[PDB]
């Protein structure tokens, strides 16, 4: 599995709603959904080290991280965390979140490469599941 590229979003279901269980009150819902449909994820993979940068048109951030280490990042709503990935298969990783401070929904994130060269991010709080599609550039 090789997932280095620049990946462009086509297609994302179910952020609003991730985003009311995470406390996002609807205004900035509604203008969070709208960065989304813009944005983009570059990943550059060496073996099982990851670097990823994620950017909408005013904001980008970059998430590094070696599978099955612990590493910190923030939740999508944007509370700090520790994270760890693991290999689900040969083409999907999954990354369990705990919150550095305090309490809130369970949060988890995966990637996955398809057979027809998308890929597919989901994120998860609690029973709610958003799943967002990207091809490369
Ligand atoms: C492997 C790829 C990962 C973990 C990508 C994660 C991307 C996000 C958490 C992006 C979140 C966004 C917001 C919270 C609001 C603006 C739009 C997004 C999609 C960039």
């Amino acid at each position: 599995p090789n997932f280095s590229g620049n990946w462009k979003i086509i297609r994302s279901e179910n952020f609003e709603e991730l985003l009311k269980v995470l406390g996002v009150n609807v205004m900035l819902r509604k203008i969070a959904v709208a960065a989304a449909s813009k944005y983009a994820v570059e990943i550059k993979q060496e073996g099982d080290t990851f670097y990823i940068k994620v950017s909408t048109t005013v904001y980008t951030t970059e998430i590094n991280f070696k599978v099955g280490e612990e590493f910190e990042e923030q939740t999508v709503d944007g509370r700090p965390c520790k994270s760890l990935v693991k290999w689900e298969s040969e083409n999907k990783m999954v990354c369990e979140q705990k919150l550095l401070k305090g309490e809130g929904p369970k949060t988890s994130w995966t990637k996955e490469l398809t057979n027809d060269g998308e890929l597919i991010m989901t994120m998860t709080a609690d029973d709610v599941v958003c799943t967002q599609v990207f091809v490369r550039e």
